[PDB]
């Protein structure tokens, strides 16, 4: 968990990085765009996303970034996650070099796309596009699940779009301003994305792959509503916790076929083991796309 080894195959020279604009910034971290020179086997020169701490960060934050790095090394690579390209551990602050995704997170892309289509009164989205997006994050999640890996924050804001509009699951983490983010509710000590959480996660503080499958259900909802907020208009309070515990589910989104909303409902099984596996979801979605 903390005792994994950082392999130095990933080690990259920070002086071979030319930084661009900041892509996102949290309290104690940020993601900045950069150009790396001689990166990888083929000595590629490409645009990367670099994840780093700010000056405000302390040893606590340093440890987390390192651990995250150790995990990304452990996991392996898959087309539908945000891959680790390299890391700078020596001679300065820890820098994490990952794939750069031209279109940013899925949530804004969906929201800004929808506005463009409404406009008249790139090209517009069609139902195939949402199926593909949904499909791809399933392949990605299914990859983690094969590694006994738990994301604990599945949502459209942490799903990124590269060229060709290929979806990759990531985690902004320190690079997200969750202190002022209303999608993150203050429960006790922690700030949690409550509306995406399985009931067992909220109450028993239990996180499994199946709790991630629940969160994926919420994700499908975001996609087929073109970026609406989950449980819209509903304040997170005692009533809201009771409702979820008693099997309250959102209504069908405007753009979901009934079989897609059916799969949303299966993700929201109150019993964790009754929810689908990510592979099940993948093969079904692949077929629809
Ligand atoms: C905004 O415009 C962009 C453009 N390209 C981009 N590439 C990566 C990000 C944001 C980002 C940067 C790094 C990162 N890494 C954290 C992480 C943790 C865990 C995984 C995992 F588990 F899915 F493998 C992936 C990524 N996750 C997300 C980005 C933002």
């Amino acid at each position: 968990p903390t005792q994994l080894p950082y392999n130095e195959k990933w080690e990259f020279p920070r002086n071979n990085l030319q930084f661009g604009k900041t892509l996102g910034a949290g309290a104690f971290g940020k993601v900045v765009e950069a150009t790396a020179f001689g990166l990888g086997k083929e000595d590629a020169v490409l645009k990367v996303a670099v994840k780093m701490l700010k000056s405000t960060a302390h040893a606590d934050e340093k440890e987390a970034l390192m651990s995250e790095l150790k995990i990304m090394s452990h996991l392996g690579q898959h087309e539908n996650i945000v891959n680790l390209l390299g890391a700078c551990t020596h001679g300065g602050p820890v820098l994490v070099i990952t794939e750069y995704c031209t279109y940013g997170d899925l949530l804004n892309f969906l929201r800004r796309k929808a506005e463009a289509m409404l406009g008249p009164s790139g090209r517009p989205l069609e139902l195939r596009d949402l199926l593909h997006f949904s499909s791809q994050v399933a392949q990605g999640m299914a990859f983690l699940a094969s590694k006994n890996c738990i994301h604990r924050d599945v949502a459209a804001r942490n799903v990124l779009l590269t060229n060709g509009h290929v979806a990759k699951i990531g985690d902004f983490g320190l690079a997200r301003d969750i202190m002022n983010d209303s999608n993150y509710i203050v429960k006790g000590n922690a700030r949690l994305p409550v509306k995406w959480m399985a009931p067992e996660s909220i109450f028993d503080s239990v996180y499994t792959v199946q709790s991630d499958v629940w969160s994926y259900g919420i994700l499908l909802w975001e996609i087929f509503s073109l970026g609406l907020n989950p449980y819209p208009g509903i304040l997170v309070n005692s009533k809201f916790y009771k409702l979820v515990k008693d099997g309250y589910q959102m209504a069908q989104p405007a753009f979901a076929p009934k079989n897609i909303y059916s799969i949303m409902q299966a993700c929201w099984a109150l019993e964790p083991t009754h929810r689908p596996t990510f592979q099940q979801i993948t093969s079904f979605l692949q077929e629809q796309a």
